[PDB]
């Protein structure tokens, strides 16, 4: 409260009220009845202990139900003390429900950022918050994440900190579904570090800031135009991005930026030619369409209705919650401070347009033949004209590929359904180089020639999804989580042999990350998956059942996370399952030999190589560059430098990264998604469950639990806790962040047996704190049944005083009424009586 003034208006969103909490910390509760409990409908949901069956349990509900569930279907609950906790990894309960239940209150609170041991969970919120709020980010500047509430800013904060402090270099790894909203988050870390660090001095003033010519703006501006190409409204997000990344921002010396990197990952070169019927493709070509440049319609040659661009129009056109006319310029405007060419960005346009009028090209049977065979020079014309090529030239390539097969050039003819096929492949094809232009044309701007010391890796990706269709992609995705997680398991078992030693326990344990080593030495290693794949791609004449079969004759019955597929519940097919963290995951192997060649029509990527248009032409080059070595038929493209393999890079690429990222200090960031629905406020159980496993959390609470679940770091200790034994243990905090939990330790009537310390925070049982409490309990009968007697004795001491007093006023009444009942008889006294009165 006193705190609290910064944030102020955030205040609410990340803390609450001193008695709210107090009104909340400080109830009544039971323990032995007081439960978490299974529960077929909803996943798991509260209730009390009524019976006990031996080995069953009834129990009632929170809403009035009766369930006789199994021992282990029940599930303790944590005393009060642990409602709204920061850190969920202090609670003295390690579940599964006591974590669902934490971020759900939380959230029902309205606070999205609680933290799980190292993470930093973050619910979307579905609806606008204070949060992201100019003066939060000053108070999250310069705080420990045990000064302030939990928040983004804390860890990005901390990051910067630890840069200077410890003169390493560190990352942030953010990660969620496709509607959790990472990019939103991603991004606006970035403008933390650009904010907290800037200083360009001169591009600091009220003068066309952010505009091209500065970078902190370039950084900035790099988004929105990556956005408008790797960018579409999927069905669960209306700006998803179809794309991962990763950026370096490499700090200066000094501790001021210097420069940035970007890399882009598995990006969804499929939307360019499809969508499914809820979705959309990337933004760009909707934000192009919206006419707010005229020009560039005429330009390109199209229309502004969509309906006429097939490749662009499956699923849905436009999107309420975006303005494509106020993107486009942001689109525009972005390219320019990025200091592109007019010519180049005249390329990307006129490039983008061609794309879709490829979608548009139509062909026929030749008669009595099965040859493909133009149908119009209408559209080619155009696609020609706009990537600077020749109509024909191009549409010769395109029927009759011109190949090589032996020591020379035999022409090859094609059928209707090989064409379209052939240009949809160039159509993406030429789509994705480009993209991967643009990020090198940014990153070519991005790059300065001020000293760098260090950098912080900003990470987005997503995470382990699991569907009832698994394909190639999935494998991908999945093989790089399954890497990212050993990388995080084994960060902490090298972080929590620290305390052991800071402290002088005694336990012995093996690096968290070797349980999953199997997994990944089966798909990444020699005889492995992608080998096996990226052998047979090798063999003219294989098939998708080939390559199988080749998978099993070697993996099956001598691979333990290998299996064959259960094919039935909410799945589609069979063909091999993996055991991956997170779970079983059925793979189906089905365009893979295909998917991962990358053919294309070679003749027709000849005419781009020499092209009028400079920027078409360069994409190329590295295809032009590699044909050298994959001369003749059969072989191996890698000769030339050709990619051999779907897999190849993506491998190389995922290489290059988990080696930057390991001369990293990692930063973790889990992203989550409440509901399906989009309602704020509010969470599917189930739903969070899933992402909880596959996140890494709850193998994060798994690992705690081993053992000492609850762990408190430091000063979320000491601020917490001060108030016990208020002087020492302050003193203890304030005097050393670490020293001082230690030396507030030393009071309390506390089993010292149940923690234990470490180097970066304390470790603490359960049932420990239960017996906390218990020590507790016996202390206050002491307190109490003392304080209850003095009362009960001074109670009493009161009535002495009482007692006495009245001693004669009682002997007046006394008396006085006796009279009375002797006299009223008396004659004289009647007498008196009635004659009193007369008197005067």
């Amino acid at each position: 409260d006193a705190e609290m003034a910064a944030f102020g208006e955030a205040a609410p969103y990340l803390r609450k009220s001193e008695k709210e909490r107090i009104e909340a910390q400080n109830k009544p509760f039971d323990a032995k009845s007081s439960v978490f409990v299974v529960h077929p409908k909803q996943s798991f949901v509260k209730g009390t202990i009524q019976s006990k069956e031996g080995g069953k349990v009834t129990v009632k509900t929170e809403g009035g139900e009766t369930l006789t569930v199994k021992e282990d279907q029940v599930f303790s609950m944590n005393p009060p003390k642990y409602d709204k906790i920061e850190d969920m990894a202090m609670m003295t309960h390690l579940h599964e429900p006591a974590v669902l239940y934490n971020l759900k209150e939380r959230y029902a609170a309205w606070m999205i950022y609680t933290y799980s041991g190292l993470f930093c969970v973050t619910v979307n919120p579905y609806k606008w918050l204070p949060v992201y709020n100019p003066k939060v980010v000053l108070a999250y500047r310069g705080k420990k994440r045990q000064e302030a509430p939990p928040h983004i800013f804390s860890i990005s904060d901390n990051a910067y900190q630890f840069m200077l402090t410890d003169r390493e270099n560190q990352s942030i790894l953010i990660t969620g579904e496709s509607g959790a909203g990472k990019t939103v988050n991603t991004k606006r870390v970035i403008q933390y570090f650009a904010t907290i660090a800037a200083s360009g001095e001169k591009k600091k003033e009220e003068q066309s800031g952010k505009m091209q010519g500065t970078l902190e703006d370039q950084i900035i501006s790099a988004n929105p135009l990556l956005e408008a190409f790797g960018n579409a409204k999927t069905v669960r997000n209306d700006n998803s991005s179809r794309f991962g990344k990763f950026i370096r921002i490499h700090f200066g010396a000094t501790g001021k930026l210097a420069s940035a990197d970007i890399e882009t990952y598995l990006l969804e070169k499929s939307r360019v030619t499809f969508q499914l019927p809820a979705e959309r493709s990337y933004h760009i070509f909707y934000q192009i369409m919206s006419n707010k440049k005229p020009e560039l319609i005429d330009m390109l040659l199209i229309t502004t209705n969509p309906y006429d661009y097939h490749y662009v129009s499956e699923g849905e056109i436009t999107v309420p919650s975006i303005d494509d006319q106020e993107e486009l310029m942001a689109t525009d405007s972005a390219i320019d401070i990025l200091g592109f060419s007019a010519d180049e960005k005249t390329a990307i346009y006129k490039l983008t347009g061609a794309v879709m009028h490829y979608g548009n090209l139509k062909f026929k049977q030749k008669q009595r033949e099965e040859q493909a065979e133009p149908d119009g020079t209408e559209v080619a014309d155009k696609a020609a004209y706009l990537m600077g090529l020749n109509s024909a030239e191009l549409l010769k390539a395109l029927c009759y590929p011109r190949v090589g097969v032996g020591n020379e050039a035999v022409t090859k003819g094609e059928t209707v359904s090989e064409v379209h096929n052939s240009v949809g492949a160039l159509a993406k094809a030429v789509y994705e180089k480009m993209f991967l232009w643009m990020v090198i044309r940014i990153n070519q701007q991005l790059d300065t020639k001020q000293p760098r010391q260090y950098f912080i890796g900003v990470l987005d990706i997503a995470g382990f999804e699991i569907f009832d269709f698994n394909s190639f992609e999935q494998l991908c995705i999945n093989f790089t989580n399954e890497k990212l997680q050993q990388f995080f398991n084994h960060h902490m078992f090298v972080l929590e042999q620290e305390e052991y030693k800071k402290e002088g326990i005694e336990w012995e344990f093996i690096d968290f990350g070797m349980d999953l080593a199997a997994c990944i030495e089966l798909i990444e290693k020699p005889m492995g998956i992608f080998s096996i794949l990226e052998e047979e791609c090798m063999f003219p004449k294989a098939t998708d059942t080939s390559f199988k079969n080749k998978l099993y004759d070697e993996h099956l019955g001598k691979s333990n996370n290998f299996q064959k597929p259960k094919p039935a519940k909410g799945k589609a097919e069979a063909h091999f399952s993996l055991v991956h963290y997170a779970g079983t995951v059925d793979y189906n192997i089905s365009g893979w030999l295909e998917k991962n060649k990358d053919p294309l029509n070679e003749t027709v990527i000849g005419l781009y190589q020499k092209s009028s248009v400079k920027t078409l032409a360069l994409l190329f080059a590295t295809y032009g560059g590699e044909a050298e070595g994959g001369g003749g038929k059969k072989g191996g493209k890698k000769k030339g430098s050709s990619f051999q393999t779907v897999s190849a890079l993506f491998r190389e690429n995922l290489n290059k990264l988990m080696a930057n990222l390991r001369s990293t200090h990692p930063h973790f960031v889990r992203c989550i998604i409440p509901n399906e629905t989009k309602t704020p406020g509010a969470m599917e159980h189930e739903l969070v469950l899933h992402q909880l496993r596959c996140n890494g959390v709850l193998e994060g609470i798994r690992i705690c639990r081993k053992g000492f679940p609850s762990r408190v770091l430091y000063a979320d200790f000491k601020q917490r806790y001060r108030v016990l034994n208020a002087s020492a243990i302050p003193e203890g905090q304030f005097m050393d962040s670490k020293k001082a939990s230690e030396k507030l330790l030393g009071g309390g009537d506390v089993d010292h047996t149940q923690y234990a310390f470490g180097h970066t925070k304390v470790f603490f049982k359960a049932g420990l704190l239960g017996l906390l409490e218990e020590m507790r309990d016996d202390k206050l009968a002491e307190i109490i049944t003392a304080t209850q007697a003095r009362c009960r004795g001074f109670l009493m001491r009161v009535e002495y005083r009482a007692m006495v007093e009245r001693r004669e006023s009682i002997f007046c009444i006394q008396y006085n009424v006796r009279s009375f009942m002797n006299v009223k008889h008396w004659p004289w006294m009647k007498l008196f009586f009635k004659i009193k009165p007369l008197l005067k």
